[PDB]
């Protein structure tokens, strides 16, 4: 209800107490997927003019207390968008007003340093505050977060109500070998992190965003901002760098089936990968660090290796009313896995073991 | 007088007109050099909290404080430039941009780097991709007839005869070639201008800060901001960028004689300088431009050459409280002299030789 938002925003809005409600106006966004969101804005021509107003939908193994618990911290400390007003069955955000990138604006060289800087500022939080939540695991979820999700994929195609079993068949059966992959022959332990940490922070643990594709990324007045933390967690810098750079790939802007476009050709070149991953390094470091240094040509083609992280998640994921053909996203995603590992052999990429540790 | 700041601040300032007088502090700043400058903030824990009251001073012969203000109003409209609460002619109420200087020391660190130069890039195409840029606004760079303005201002000061003469008188000869050097064998014109502009972006006409040193670029908690506009004017993309590169040279944060330090190692790195141009040309060109490809190579050859321009304009400059002013000039017209030494060394000088090729 229009009346029920603007009595509960006036109330508690600094400054819209006076406010009459025809100067205010409701409009219910539908480009969410769980919740109820409104953008409520003041009409007449305040420092919030403009607000996000969010009502929690129930959600499709997710536990939505750890996801408020995050999200309450990140904008406290300013990262996230600031919250206004927070009560149980909802709360009212500031209101990022910017355009989301597109696509191909990711090319951008411009663009690319940008975001890389504010992954990096992101993901020094769990190291360098000293007000960091000690409730939040210390352990990376990229393995936790597959099989939980590989388990809700199961239950799905059960209900058999239609995806390339071949395909992902094949796929079950790699999930299985992940773990050494990733860790170069070894299953995961926070031992063999700490030791692989000391070979490249493409290892290091982090408060990762773990979704940053463009449209969560609004381009304001003077600065790209981030969005959409129900997916962060403490994970290995490298596979939230890794999945930023796949979806270089996927393009979410299409009207007609599957709607999504896909190149995998415009996964970004290794140059404008090394430029990222400089500024990365110089922002969680606090060095000059270049392209033309060892620390970044290692983790550069460590970062390759959390790419079919990204690939395998988010399959699993699409499978685990509204435009969007989650079956045949899966399809795709598994498909540029096994494109992607055939791709890291070849290149000598895989297996971590071979150069990795010489 | 604080009341008269605080009654002026309360009555112009949105949602300050029924704050207690007792819930705000004005508090004068001298950083500045020639205006009386205060922040003034509501003590008590509004889209303005905290602002910046500016009063007019009187200014140090050629100066022209009417297309300042002119080139500020413009620039705060459009967003780039502190947002002008009230506007009169004895001040302003400014928008206070709440972060930290930079530091000269911090210009080194990568992801800083690029942040300015794509910052720089946003303000460079004013003047080419926005309808409603002021048509009144000189057309023409600015670097020669600064140069000029500024050196007859200096004559003034060294007769008034209160610095180094032989490293003076030889800038002064300098100068006569300065055009020529710039533009590859010719001396200025606006064909000659556009003409060496297909060659480089570095010669690119744009609406240049003309001052980005570290202490103009103010961190908050999500970018960094330029500020102290009073020297922007359009000018060759080249002499903009040169410049910021310069200040990597000059910490202006010491406290005893001459109250500032230089390292001339310290400028940056042709690494990290193309790094600069790449992201650079990306914002100002909209497309993907990296340190491998030959326009960067070139720009980056260039915009060498321009710093020659950085280290003459403020020498001059400094010739035309506690800073030392003769020193620093001694100082930028040494290191003219270096640079132009090493430019040729590297066969960057004369642009001719390479230039065209
Ligand atoms: N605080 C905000 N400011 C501006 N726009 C927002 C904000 N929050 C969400 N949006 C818009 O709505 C979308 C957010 O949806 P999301 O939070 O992902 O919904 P759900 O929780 O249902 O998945 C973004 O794509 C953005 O376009
Ligand atoms: N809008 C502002 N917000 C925050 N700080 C400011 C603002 N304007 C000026 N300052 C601070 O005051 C200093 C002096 O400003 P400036 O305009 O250079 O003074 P002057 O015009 O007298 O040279 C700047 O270096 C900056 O640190
Ligand atoms: C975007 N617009 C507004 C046009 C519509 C968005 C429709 C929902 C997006 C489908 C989910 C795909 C996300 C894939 N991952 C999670 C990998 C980003
Ligand atoms: C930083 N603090 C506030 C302590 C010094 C402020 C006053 C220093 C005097 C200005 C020095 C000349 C500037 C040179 N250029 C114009 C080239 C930057
Ligand atoms: C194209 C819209 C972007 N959406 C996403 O990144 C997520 O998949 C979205 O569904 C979400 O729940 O955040
Ligand atoms: C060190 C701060 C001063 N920097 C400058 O470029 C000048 O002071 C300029 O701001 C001025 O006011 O002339
Ligand atoms: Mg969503
Ligand atoms: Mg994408
Ligand atoms: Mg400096």
């Amino acid at each position: 209800d229009t009346e029920i938002i603007i009595g509960i925003c006036r109330k508690n809005i600094p400054g819209w107490k006076e406010i009459n409600e025809s100067y205010i106006e409701v409009k219910q966004i539908f480009s969410g997927l769980t919740n109820q969101l409104f953008v409520v804005s003041i009409v007449n021509e305040l420092k919030h003019p403009r607000i996000l107003f969010r009502i929690y939908g129930k959600h499709v193994f997710y536990d939505s207390k750890v996801e408020l618990d995050v999200f309450r911290y990140l904008s406290n400390i300013n990262i996230a968008p600031n919250i206004i007003a927070d009560f149980p069955e909802g709360r009212i955000e500031e209101f990022i007003d910017g355009e989301p990138l597109t696509t191909k604006q990711l090319q951008l060289t411009h663009i690319c340093v940008e975001v890389a800087k504010n992954m990096g500022s992101l993901h020094i939080i769990n190291s360098k505050r000293a007000d960091f939540p000690s409730r939040f695991d210390k352990e990376p979820i990229l393995f936790k977060r597959i099989y939980l999700w590989r388990e809700e994929a199961k239950i799905q195609v059960s209900k058999n109500n239609q995806i390339d079993k071949e395909l992902y068949s094949k796929i079950l059966e790699e999930i299985d070998q992940l773990e050494e992959l990733i860790m170069g022959g070894e299953k995961f332990s926070m031992e063999r992190a700490l030791e692989l940490k000391l070979y490249s922070p493409a290892f290091s643990l982090v408060f990762a965003h773990n979704d940053l594709q463009e449209n969560n990324l609004l381009q304001t007045q003077n600065n790209i901002r981030m969005i959409d933390y129900e997916y962060s967690a403490i994970n290995f810098a490298g596979a939230d760098i890794a999945n930023y750079f796949c979806e270089y790939i996927y393009d979410y802007c299409s009207e007609k089936q599957p709607y999504f476009k896909f190149k995998y050709e415009d996964y970004p070149c290794e140059e404008l990968r090394k430029l990222f991953i400089s500024v990365y390094l110089s922002q969680t470091l606090q060095e000059q660090v270049m392209p033309s240094q060892q620390i970044v040509h290692i983790m550069t083609k460590a970062v390759e290796v959390f790419t079919l992280i990204s690939h395998i998640t988010w399959g699993l994921w699409s499978i685990a009313s509204v435009e969007f053909d989650f079956t045949e996203y899966a399809n795709t995603r598994f498909t540029h896995y096994l494109q992607k590992k055939k791709e890291l052999i070849d290149q000598g990429i895989l297996p971590l073991n071979s150069w990795l540790f010489n």
